[PDB]
DNA sequence: GTACCCGATGTGT
């Protein structure tokens, strides 16, 4: 149905054009841009799935400036809000918001200039906790809606919605209310990360029943998909040399599981002369605006360390390698954080470090939600299952994996194949540790189960179970992994007359060990 | 037996 959408003659159409060249300063439209605006501007509900730097802002930014009265955005952080506002401003958008950094003074200007009787403001940011706490606002929008000046709703990042509203941001449930209290009022959600399950759990939640979908190919043509195994305790080293020999000079991001993590890798990279920066929640926002300025800039922070609260509002282009230090808790938050390198389509590497000691740990900080049921709960479980299972599967290409996942089928198998420089683990000393690895605690559970049975028949007949068989023959035989006498008796150290005396002890299970 | 342990925002007088 999008080629209605995809026209030039609307009654909006010129003023549209005329704002997309001189108040935005751009030239051409971009893939889905031109269809989702016209929709948007045709009072339509819609969906949008377009990658991260695919020009979502402007699919709301310029309907917001053609449509009369004020469009709401709903935005999760408020540093998100203040740079978005800002960027608007210095291209003389007229934009505000009202979050809990503006004083009361300035928040009545607002809200007097939204009572005037052309509101000019164009873009009100708001968090959901303040649409679910204000009065004034509630009321100001009630206003609005009486004289028809209520524009849009719009809901930037709306995995968000299905993210942290069932169960720590409740508030993007208990927003809903707009949707009773406005209900004319059309909503637009945007959003470069959800696999068929979180697209409808978005539209439920969002109050959504008929939307236009706009959506895009989830692969990311530049991005090697890397997992390797996981050194608890050398782990920091490991990423560091990775990164000293693969990424002297680019920069980088290090997601770690806790805010100790963080700070180990950074002391780490630190000691051996690596710009790494930690950055936590336990910082505070004056050292974290201060280490983020670091990282952008480039100077004295090559790498920056960080828990999940770090990269939502992140615009870099040149991060070239992304280290998740712990498997992410979903695939989705893996995709997103991941994707947070190669903005700029140069070759990129995403590396992840895999153990299911880590699953516990995820697991622990699962169970430990404050307002989780069992429902949130086993929904946290499944994706952390899916992630493990992406991670310990070392057959499928991760680039099919991930499209499978996000529900996109029709892709090309051969992709990691025809352009190998962005080539997956998977598809370029790999599976043949597994097969060491298996025989030697083979022959451990071997040389355990000979050495009890020593200790017993020397326990039978009154001597040490070294004058049976001593340390080193017991540990040829383990390693032989065999039963037949005739290759027993090819070891050192085993006799024949040894072999008479205590044969049917000494073979008891170990021939049953003949399968390694 | 015990230490482990991510992440937002939020006001009319
Ligand atoms: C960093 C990122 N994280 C995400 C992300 C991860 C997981 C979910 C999710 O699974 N949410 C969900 C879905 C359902 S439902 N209705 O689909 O069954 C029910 C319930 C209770 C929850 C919590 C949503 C978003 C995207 S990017
Ligand atoms: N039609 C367009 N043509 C060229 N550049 C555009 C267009 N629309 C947006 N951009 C640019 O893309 C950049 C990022 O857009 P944004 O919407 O933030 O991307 P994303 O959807 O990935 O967040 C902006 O700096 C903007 O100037
Ligand atoms: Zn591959």
């Amino acid at each position: 149905k999008h080629e209605r959408f995809q026209s030039l003659s609307f009654p909006h159409t010129k003023e549209m054009m005329k704002i997309f060249h001189k108040k935005f300063g751009l030239h051409n439209f971009r893939t889905n841009q031109l269809e989702a605006i016209n929709a948007a501007l045709l009072g339509e509900d819609c969906f949008i799935l377009m990658p991260t730097g695919g020009g979502k802002s402007l699919c709301y930014q310029l309907p917001a400036c053609v449509s009369p009265g004020v469009t709401v955005v709903i935005s999760p952080l408020r540093s998100l809000i203040v740079d978005q506002v800002q960027k608007l401003t210095s291209l003389d958008i007229p934009a505000t918001y009202l979050t809990g950094d503006k004083t009361d003074s300035e928040a009545t200007n607002i809200y007097l200039q939204l009572s005037k009787k052309d509101p000019i403001i164009k873009l009100l940011y708001v968090t959901p906790e303040k649409i679910c706490a204000s009065n004034r606002l509630i009321s100001t929008l009630e206003n609005l809606y009486e004289r028809k000046l209520l524009a849009r709703f719009v809901i930037d990042e709306a995995h968000c919605v299905s993210q942290w509203g069932h169960d720590f941001r409740q508030d993007y449930k208990r927003m809903n209310m707009l949707r009773q209290k406005f209900p004319s009022v059309p909503v637009m959600a945007l959003t470069a990360t959800a696999n068929p399950r979180v697209q409808k759990d978005i539209l439920t939640q969002l109050k959504i029943l008929r939307p236009q979908v706009f959506s895009m190919s989830f692969n990311r043509h530049n991005l090697k998909y890397y997992v390797l195994p996981k050194k608890p305790k050398k782990v920091a080293f490991d990423c560091l040399e990775w990164i000293r020999k693969h990424h002297p000079y680019d920069s980088g991001i290090i997601y770690c599981l806790s805010r100790r993590e963080c700070d180990t890798m950074a002391d780490t990279l630190q000691r051996d002369g690596l710009a790494a920066l930690a950055y936590h929640a336990g910082l505070s926002d004056s050292a974290r605006d201060e280490v983020q300025q670091k990282w952008i800039n480039q100077d004295g922070c090559q790498v920056i360390c960080a828990t999940i609260a770090f990269g939502m509002g992140i615009d870099k282009p040149d991060v070239r390698f992304v280290i998740h230090a712990s498997l992410p808790k979903s695939v989705e938050g893996y995709y997103q954080e991941s994707g947070r390198a190669g903005r700029d389509g140069e070759i990129s590497h995403c590396l992840l470090f895999y153990t299911y000691h880590d699953v516990t740990r995820l697991k622990r900080l699962i169970m430990m939600e404050k307002d989780g049921n069992h429902h949130t709960r086993e929904t946290h479980f499944n994706n952390l299952y899916s992630m493990v299972h992406y991670c310990e599967n070392i057959t499928e290409c991760r680039r099919i994996q991930l499209l499978a996942y996000f529900g996109e089928n029709g892709f090309n198998p051969d992709f990691c194949k025809k352009h190998p420089d962005v080539s997956c683990d998977n598809c370029c000393s790999k599976a043949l540790v597994a097969k060491v690895s298996q025989r030697e605690e083979m022959v451990k559970k071997c040389l355990g189960e000979l050495t009890e049975v020593c200790k017993s028949l020397g326990k039978v007949f009154g001597v040490h179970y070294f004058n049976i068989f001593n340390t080193v023959t017991l540990k040829k035989l383990a390693e032989s992994l065999s039963s037949d006498p005739e290759v027993l008796l090819q070891i050192d150290g085993v006799t024949e007359d040894k072999l008479e005396k205590y044969g049917a002890e000494v073979i008891s299970v170990l021939q049953k060990y003949s399968e390694w």
